[PDB]
């Protein structure tokens, strides 16, 4: 049993995830690991008993011990507060979590051997670095339930003058809503992408609609190009790759045609869109890590890609057997040691956290899957199951 | 000859598209139809000159008329306005005509035999259902150069409560941006939907992220649940149908592992993004149709999901040859005909419309082909013996309507 030094954040989540969640912990993590885990609980539940202050506090404590780990959770809508009696629809605690946090989210595929693809074109892997802050996620909307005149306006702290746009002038009922991003948030993104496309050896490539957005995207584009230009054109020269801005039209189009082997700087909302189709295209949901890489180079915050899959968790709640996938939720724990080891110098936490991704990797190639991989070769385990011969095979390595 | 009696709006574009546009009207339309064209220049150099008049103008005629073929044309940048030295960066010509006109765009594959997908499990056609109104087409959006606040005002017009959000506190500069859509455009567009897939016998998923934009999302999620319950429910339940919402998220993968068959109801902005997305999937950008339905279930716009193909262009500047390919551009004119030859009762119109789009796909199942549909067969990297050029291709297009008209 390896003993860690400093603790880890642990963030409880929700439904199918958070069954699958508590084996790990209890039966593949804490067998083997001697850690301290700072633990908050982000089940529905909770988040509406404390008034979603453990969310905040999450993310306070993740800042402090620089590593989490979290289940996914339920973002609640009007449905969601029937099926729950919540006291209101409470803010998605991803977007929560990232806006206080900060960064990038590098999203790839956990690749096996045996598991074919549904894009056979993509023989190497492709990375989406995804921008964490800001957009959809920081957005401010309201339902306009009569006629009148939405109006926007931009009053600076040196007094300078005011501006206002009319947006609309509702003749009727509609929707409306304001969003943001800041020039440091899009300079940290840009940053991060251009290191990690030099570290990987690979080009960059990001994507936005400017001919649209002109201003808001424009931005995105300028950044990244001004950035390029002063820091990193040299280096990626010298490493024989290249930056380019794509329309997101095309770039989606241009990486479905590919072979993969590059890197994919994403906004906000397509890093969450294009990873999904980037997973399923792969293999499945199951198989894609997910690392929220903070501005400060230190703190970090590992999930998986997929959500609490609810679709899974209602045939659960008829007492009906499920075949989820829960080597993504593995990984989050096993990215969550390596990180742990690597700043605590720890070689121990790094091998065993390698050894339980190897383990899941090598389970999937012996022929032991869930139904999301058995339908990738024929069109497999149930849950509790699949998860006994993780730990299973785990115990055999461990000798 | 066919004599059409009614005219078609006919609205001109930018680069390779324009070179194309100029040979399927003058060979492939004008030599086999007699009809009057209501042309626009909406060409880049042209709306500059005519301050984007020429834009407004074209989609007013399009509602007059009720029918308009539509070449890709460039939506300026900076880049663009260094390039051709414009006045300012004008809008969207889709955008605004879109939102004069109004509706759903209508999404699909152009399906040939022997074309393999990128997404073999892809079995049967996927339509996509784009909503052509509002959000970041009707956008105002802008660069805070300075720390201050971000608020939104709305100032309702029967004099009640006048409400105030701050979406932000800048404390150095950013972007900013608002968006609208409104009860009207989101109805009209979950009706066309509903309608469609009752059409086709296939069922209706609709996606939006409604779990962050709870009120903008979950106007579009309530808008068509309601719309469904009220008045589709019945109909789909007795043609073996169903609808479903889904967040976007699970949406995309949900379709990639599909066998297809099925209509998918898009918000505006991933209506394009994902119709590329089906597009490539299932061959090629250069092999989808593009038309927007609007609601007054008269007033048509055809037109090639793709866009002018600049970097195809770069090359024919530098007078070196390209391959591409043209099948979604004459789909869009095949379209406008059909459409104009259906209000007004002209079977010869139809025909001849029908008997076009039959020659492109017959074309390719020939193994006559543009670069793009060659690299499917045989790899993008290892090709020049198996693609024609544009006009090479073009030309094939040519003679093969010319043979079937002569049987
Ligand atoms: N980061 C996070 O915490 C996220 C949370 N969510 C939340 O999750 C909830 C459910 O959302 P939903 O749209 O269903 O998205 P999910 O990703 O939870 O599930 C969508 C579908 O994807 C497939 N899938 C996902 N994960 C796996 C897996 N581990 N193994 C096998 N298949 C999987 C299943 O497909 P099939 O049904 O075909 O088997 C599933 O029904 C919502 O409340 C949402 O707010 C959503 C995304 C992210
Ligand atoms: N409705 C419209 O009018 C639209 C206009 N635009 C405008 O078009 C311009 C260029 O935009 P861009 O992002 O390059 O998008 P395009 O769709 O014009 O081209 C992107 C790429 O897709 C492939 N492609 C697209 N169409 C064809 C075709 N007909 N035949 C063969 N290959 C094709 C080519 O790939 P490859 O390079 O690999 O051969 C091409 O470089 C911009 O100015 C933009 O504003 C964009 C979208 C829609």
């Amino acid at each position: 049993r390896i003993k860690v030094a400093k603790p880890v954040v642990e963030m409880d989540g929700d439904e199918m995830t958070r069954i699958i969640w508590q084996f790990i912990k209890e039966k593949l993590i804490l067998p083997h690991v001697d850690i301290q885990l700072k633990y908050f609980d982000l089940g529905l539940p909770n988040r509406d008993q404390t008034d979603d202050q453990v969310t905040i506090d999450s993310a306070l404590a993740t800042q402090k011990y620089s590593v989490a780990v979290k289940c996914a959770t339920i973002t609640p809508d009007e449905a969601r507060v029937e099926e729950f009696k919540l006291k209101k629809m409470w803010k998605s605690p991803n977007g929560t979590i990232r806006n206080i946090l900060g960064g990038t989210v590098f999203r790839e595929p956990i690749i096996c051997k045996n598991i074919p693809r549904l894009v056979p074109g993509w023989t190497k892997p492709i990375t989406i670095g995804k921008h964490a802050h800001g957009d959809q996620y920081k957005a401010t909307d309201f339902v306009a339930d009569r006629a009148g005149t939405f109006k926007m306006v931009f009053t600076p702290k040196d007094g300078s003058g005011v501006k206002e746009w009319e947006v609309y002038n509702f003749p009727a009922g509609g929707v409306g809503m304001g969003m943001y991003n800041t020039d440091e948030s899009i300079s940290g993104f840009a940053h991060s992408c251009f290191q990690y496309a030099i570290q990987k050896k690979w080009p960059l490539y990001m994507s936005t609609k400017n001919t649209i957005l002109k201003a808001y995207d424009g931005r995105f584009k300028d950044i990244f190009q001004e950035i390029f230009d002063k820091h990193y054109k040299t280096d990626f020269d010298k490493n024989k790759i290249w930056y380019e801005h794509r329309l997101i039209d095309d770039m989606v189009a241009q990486v479905l045609k590919s072979s993969g082997g590059f890197v994919w700087a994403c906004k906000n909302y397509d890093g969450d869109v294009q990873s999904d189709i980037l997973a399923q295209g792969f293999g499945s949901l199951g198989l894609m890590t997910s690392v929220l890489v903070c501005p400060d180079g230190k703190t970090i915050e590992a999930e998986a890609a997929h959500g609490t899959v609810t679709r899974h968790y209602r045939e659960h709640q008829k007492g009906r057997p499920t075949s989820t996938n829960p080597i993504a939720s593995i990984f989050a724990w096993t990215r969550g040691l390596e990180h742990r080891g690597k700043l605590d110098g720890n070689q121990d936490l790094i091998r065993f956290a390698q050894m339980l991704e190897k383990v899941c990797v090598e389970t999937v190639e012996s022929g032991a899957m869930t139904k999301d991989l058995a339908g990738c070769i024929h069109g497999f385990l149930n849950t509790t199951d699949f998860l006994d011969t993780i730990k299973s095979n785990l115990d055999r390595a461990l000798g």
